[PDB]
């Protein structure tokens, strides 16, 4: 089984670019991390900072989550991100995404020893 942190990981985080430089992004990094196996996953956002900058969110402010837990983190600065989200022409096994770049903070839950993401609750 997969760590929550790995999870997280792989999910989140595309450190190589600095942005989505095209609206075909997603479709790409949906399919290369994983997330169009079995079933299209309908929302995802991808994280362009550092691993170290995203762990980091964890030591910055503490903000409730969405679902009423403490341990979500709201990043001091904002962030390159991309928000995937599945089409209205999207019908698994041809998963279609809309690709959205935007600079917002990020809010991720943290938890472990290390103390690390394991979700991303939202952007702002
Ligand atoms: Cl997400």
């Amino acid at each position: 089984k997969e760590t929550a942190a790995a999870k997280f990981e792989r999910q989140h985080m595309d450190s190589s670019t600095s942005a989505a430089s095209s609206s075909n992004y997603c479709n790409q990094m949906m399919k290369s991390r994983n997330l169009t196996k079995d079933r299209c996953k309908p929302v995802n956002t991808f994280v362009h900072e550092s691993l170290a900058d995203v762990q980091a969110v964890c030591s910055q402010k503490n903000v409730a989550c969405k679902n009423g837990q403490t341990n979500c983190y709201q990043s001091y600065s904002t962030m390159s991100i991309t928000d995937c989200r599945e089409t209205g022409s999207s019908k698994y096994p041809n998963c279609a995404y809309k690709t959205t770049q935007a600079n917002k903070h990020i809010i991720v839950a943290c938890e472990g020893n290390p103390y690390v993401p394991v979700h991303f609750d939202a952007s702002v």
